């Protein structure tokens, strides 16, 4: 047993499944505005102390145009059987620990592939992807 | 019985399931703008009180570019059976109380694993993950 796996969820009493999603989006906005300011002031100031009062009135009008596009991918995995080939009715879903080479398709679709495994209980597996316990206490692995 | 569980939902008359989701997202915006202000003022002021009126006209034009990416994981659990192996037609769903080591996969995928259990009724279980009542009043637990 070489590989190390991360546990992703355990259910003692039924199914476990997962969905993994990535979104990429690009957006842009164009804004055009105009403003009109009409102020005035009255200031009286002779022999020593000066005092003013101002009244300003502003009016604005803008218009923005946005457009955007996104793309998303979503992979879903379900636990259906153990390595022994019996139906899965409980316990844990595992994800291979190696980080992996991202897949792209054009500018806004991206995947990052996972390799998922399901086991009877929550004791961590060691066997390689597509490799099964060969002996009772799982110190050897054979091709599935 | 060692473990403590939190109740997450009870249905006296059918199924209970849950879905747990985590999203991580990074975004950035770049904004470039340009403004033109064309003001003027008329102020008349001799012997002793001064008075002005101002008219300002502004026009702006900006453009923002945003791009973002997110990633989300969603694990779903369903209650299918009791520890006795009968079909689940009512009862409660439980979540192990210990906080748990988060799994990551690159920059925007995160899980935090749960261990879920389902029971016949709403009396709190104490048995360890993958461990079942061994006796009528559940003071001892055996491997499932
Ligand atoms: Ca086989
Ligand atoms: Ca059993």
């Amino acid at each position: 047993p070489t590989a190390t796996w991360n546990m992703v969820g355990c259910d003692q009493n039924g199914k476990v499944s997962q969905q993994i999603s990535n979104t990429i989006s690009f957006s842009s906005t164009v804004t055009a505005g105009v403003a009109v300011e009409v102020s005035s002031t009255i200031e009286k100031g002779v022999i020593f102390a000066k005092a003013t009062v101002s009244v300003k009135v502003t009016a604005s009008l803008s218009k923005a145009w946005t457009n955007s596009q996104s793309g998303t991918t979503a992979i879903t995995y379900t636990c259906d059987n153990y390595d022994s080939d019996e139906e899965f009715t409980r316990g844990c879903m595992w994800q291979l620990a190696i980080e992996t080479t991202e897949v792209k398709s054009g500018d806004l679709l991206v995947w990052n592939p996972q390799i998922v495994k399901c086991t009877r209980s929550n004791t961590a597996p060691g066997c390689a992807p597509f490799t099964k316990c060969a002996n009772e206490d799982c110190t050897f692995c054979t091709d599935i």
